[PDB]
C-alpha cells in the first residue's frame, strides 16, 4: 500500500521537490506530504544532520553534499553514510521489477554502494574537467596536446607560459580549481577499504610540486569574474584567463551548449574540453556524486520513500528545466541522450541573451562524450579529506614547510581521518 505520510526537507533554492510531489500524488493519491522548507543554508544542514545522527529527520533526504554552485557541503558525507543513518536500498531494488539499472549510469550509480550496501541514490555528478576556446589553443599551440596532457606537461606548460605572460592569469577561476585538481586525484593517494593513505610519498611530493607550478602561472579568483558583464568567456575573450577549470557549474548537455554558443559568440570557434591532467601509472578518471536521495533508516513509512525516491531518476525530472539549474550531470541515460539531441539539432540554432547560438557541432559532441563514457569510477569521497590535501599544498605553496613535510602532514591528518 503507497500512500501515509512522507516527511522531507527542501532546501533554501529547492526547486524540484515540488515536480516530484505532483508525479508521486499524480500515482498514489493517498501519500500526504509534509513538506519543510528553509531559508537559511545553515539551519537546513544543522537540522537535518543532527536529526539523522539522532534516530529522525524526514523519511527522504535529499541532499547536495559536495561544492557545485548550490550545495550545502558536508565535511565527511561518506563517515555520515557508514554510520547507518539510511537503509539499505537492495531489497526494494531487488523486489522491483519496474526499476532497471541499465537505463542509468551504473559507474556512477555504484558511488552510493559502499561497504557492500546501497545506501544512497546518485541522481547526478561531476566530472573535473578544463575547457576554453580551440582558437585561444591554437594560439598556444597546443591545439592537439591539451588532450593527451599529464599533469607535468601541464606544469611545464605553466611554467613556460608564466615566462611568457606576466600580467594575465593562465586559469580561472577561483578555490574551485585546485579542489578540482584534489578531485582527480585523490583516488591516486587514498585507500578507503583498508583505510590507509600514502600521501608521505614521493609521488605526492611531486605531486605537490607540479600543483605549486600551475599556481604561480594564475588563478584568478571567483570576485574577479563576476566583474565581467560576459562572466568568464568575456574574460577568455581579454585574455585575462586561458584554461578555465570551475567546480560551480557541472557539465550538463546544457552547459556545454552554453559555452560553446558564449565561445562562438566572442570568437566562429568552439569550446574544446579534456578530462583533468592526472597522475600515476593507471587510468583513473574519477567523478564524484554531487546529488543524493536516501531513505531515513527509522522511517515508518519505507517503501512509499523508494516509490518516492525512484521519481528522481526517471528521464522525465532528469531532463527538466528545474534539474538543468539545480543539479550535476544527470545519470539518467536516455535523458542525457534526449538533451543532446535536443542542442545537436534545430532547437539548438535559437538566441542567448542577446546573441545567435549555433548547435552543438559534432566535434564537441564527440569530446564530450569521451569524458563522459571515459570515467572508470565515481566515489563519494570525504570533503575533509579533500581539505586536507589543500591546507597541505598551501603550507608548502605559502613557503611555511617544504614539499616533504607538507606530504608528511596530509599523510598524518589523513591517516587519523581515516581510522575514526
Amino acid at each position: 500500500v503507497i500512500g501515509g505520510k512522507i516527511v522531507m526537507y527542501a532546501a533554501p533554492g529547492d526547486n524540484v521537490q515540488s515536480e516530484i510531489r505532483n508525479i508521486v500524488r499524480s500515482k498514489y493519491p493517498n501519500v500526504e506530504f509534509q513538506v519543510v522548507s528553509f531559508n537559511n543554508a545553515d539551519e537546513f544542514k544543522s537540522r537535518l544532520l543532527t536529526e539523522l545522527m539522532a534516530g529522525e529527520g524526514p523519511d527522504v533526504i535529499v541532499l547536495s553534499p559536495s561544492t557545485k554552485k548550490g550545495s550545502i557541503t558536508i565535511e565527511t558525507m561518506r563517515k555520515l553514510v557508514e554510520s547507518g543513518v539510511f537503509c539499505d536500498l537492495e531489497p526494494y531494488i531487488s523486489k522491483d521489477e519496474s526499476i532497471n539499472l541499465s537505463e542509468y549510469n551504473e559507474t556512477v550509480l555504484n558511488s552510493g554502494v559502499i561497504n557492500g550496501k546501497r545506501y544512497f541514490i546518485p541522481i547526478a555528478y561531476d566530472v573535473p574537467i578544463f575547457w576554453t576556446a580551440n582558437s585561444i589553443l591554437e594560439e598556444n599551440n597546443i591545439k592537439d596536446e591539451i588532450a593527451n596532457w599529464t599533469l607535468k606537461d601541464m606544469a611545464d606548460f605553466a611554467v613556460q607560459f608564466k615566462e611568457k605572460n606576466s600580467d594575465n592569469y593562465l586559469f580561472g577561476y577561483g578555490d574551485g580549481f585546485i579542489r578540482n585538481i584534489m578531485y582527480a586525484n585523490w583516488r591516486e593517494f587514498v585507500d578507503y577499504e583498508n583505510k590507509q593513505a600514502s600521501f608521505d610519498s614521493q609521488e605526492f611530493v611531486e605531486f605537490l610540486e607540479a600543483i605549486g607550478a600551475i599556481e604561480k602561472a594564475g588563478i584568478c579568483d571567483e570576485k574577479l569574474i563576476k566583474e565581467y558583464t560576459g562572466m568568464e568567456f568575456e574574460a577568455l575573450k581579454h585574455g585575462k584567463i586561458t584554461l578555465i577549470s570551475s567546480t560551480e557549474y557541472p557539465i550538463n548537455p546544457w552547459e556545454l551548449w552554453y559555452r560553446n554558443s558564449h565561445i562562438n559568440y566572442y570568437f566562429p570557434d568552439s569550446i574544446r574540453l579534456s578530462k583533468f591532467p592526472t597522475f600515476g601509472d593507471l587510468g583513473r578518471i574519477v567523478a564524484h556524486p554531487t546529488d543524493i536521495v536516501a531513505i531515513n533508516k527509522n522511517s515508518k513509512n519505507k517503501a512509499t520513500a523508494y516509490e518516492v525516491l525512484k521519481v528522481f531518476l526517471s528521464k522525465e525530472i532528469q531532463s527538466s528545466q528545474q534539474f538543468r539549474d539545480r543539479m550535476g550531470i544527470p545519470v539518467n541515460d536516455e535523458a542525457i541522450r534526449e538533451l543532446i539531441e535536443k542542442y545537436s539539432g534545430e532547437e539548438g540554432k535559437t538566441t542567448l541573451p542577446t546573441m545567435d547560438t549555433v548547435p552543438l557541432p559534432e566535434s564537441v559532441v564527440a569530446e564530450y562524450n569521451s569524458i563522459i563514457n571515459g570515467v572508470t569510477e565515481c566515489v563519494l569521497v570525504d570533503e575533509q579529506i579533500i581539505d586536507f590535501m589543500i591546507e597541505g599544498f598551501n603550507e608548502y605553496k605559502n613557503g611555511k614547510m617544504s614539499a616533504k613535510d607538507a606530504a608528511r602532514m596530509v599523510q598524518q591528518k589523513v591517516n587519523l581521518f581515516l581510522n575514526e
